[PDB]
């Protein structure tokens, strides 16, 4: 048994996506650009039949707390060296699986990014960047990515977050939790669900983790006056879960919170466990069941380091209509 949801496609499955991806490559400019945005969810009614069915029915069970999707053929020799930094990761090598992953994140909901992230890219990088192994962010390496809830300062939060590996020729894990309803007293709990804790934006919403924009001005009103909020949301057998393990606060003062978010780290900590995305495999995160992280590893910083693309997805682009800076797409 595992608490996510797997599929693994039959070797042509995946040669039919990748064709499909290829196929998109060679008829849209960029995967970011806006003709590929809109006709992406359109395309990927193309793919694999038995995938399509996984995924409209995985996302509706109530138990997963990520989709798996494993293998999607990778050629390292394609694909060619591990990026030295996000900004210059958009290598031909990589552009058809970038498609792919566009395709695929397309019959779950609407992809997004952030005018704060990664130049407001919608397909995002996360490779170690060197200098930066003991950072907050995800392209750390030496220091563990502590488990929390993808953009939890935000409203406006992926409700998936897709993960292609590249490469990963170390086996280097990836961290999940859900909710610990088994060991959550109804005192905690009760707590957990008031408005009574506080986040701050993490560091990759920072100007020197980018190449201004305006949106910049809403991550410092979210840092410096961030406003209460709650943990958990929703049904109290099945909550939904807003944290980050590092920069989640209790209210000012506010010891009986303090308590219950101490509880929940502790929790938290004790029943985290690791995902490890082989070359070609794809995990859909669900954001809102689940908190996520990944390994400390050493970085090799020889043209083969663990390399992933990335994805921000909504089920409603609507509900982030205040945040549409500019385009629906990029947020802030
Ligand atoms: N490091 C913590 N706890 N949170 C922020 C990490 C996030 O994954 C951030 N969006 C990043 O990609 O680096």
């Amino acid at each position: 048994v595992r608490p996510w949801s797997e599929f693994r496609l039959t070797p042509a499955e995946a040669a039919a996506a990748a064709a499909l991806a290829a196929r998109c490559a060679q008829r849209y400019d960029e995967t970011d650009g806006p003709e590929f945005l809109l006709d992406a969810p359109v395309i990927a009614h193309e793919l694999p039949k038995r995938l399509r069915t996984f995924m409209a029915r995985a996302r509706l069970d109530a138990w997963p707390h990520a989709l798996v999707v494993r293998g999607n053929p990778v050629d390292d020799a394609a694909l060619g060296s591990t990026p030295v930094h996000w900004r210059t990761a958009r290598t031909p090598g990589s552009r058809p699986l970038s498609f792919l992953l566009m395709l695929y994140a397309g019959l779950l909901g609407d992809v997004f990014g952030w005018a704060t992230q990664q130049d407001g890219r919608v397909v995002t990088d996360v490779l170690p960047i060197k200098g930066g192994e003991h950072t907050l962010v995800s392209s750390s390496s030496r220091q563990e990515l502590g488990w929390h809830t993808e953009d939890a300062f935000s409203p406006y939060r992926a409700d998936y977050v897709g993960l292609l590996s590249l490469r990963n020729p170390d086996g280097v894990a990836t961290t999940l939790a859900g909710v610990p309803l088994d060991d959550l007293d109804e005192r905690t709990l009760d707590v957990l669900f008031q408005e009574r804790f506080l986040i701050r934006p993490d560091d990759s919403h920072l100007q020197v983790n980018n190449s201004g924009r305006v949106e910049f001005e809403g991550i410092a009103q979210a840092a410096d006056r961030p406003e209460p909020v709650a943990i958990l949301t929703g049904h109290r057998a099945a909550p939904h879960l807003r944290v980050d393990g590092d920069f989640s606060a209790p209210a000012e003062g506010d010891e009986e919170a303090a308590a219950a978010l101490g509880t929940l780290r502790k929790l938290i900590d004790a029943s985290l466990y690791e995902l490890v995305l082989d070359q070609g495999d794809v995990a859909f995160i669900d954001n809102r069941r689940a908190v996520h992280g990944r390994r400390a590893f050493q970085p090799r910083y020889d043209g083969r380091d663990r390399w992933l693309k990335r994805i921000n997805i909504t089920r409603d682009l609507h509900r982030s209509r205040k945040a549409w800076a500019g385009d629906s797409r990029v947020l802030g």
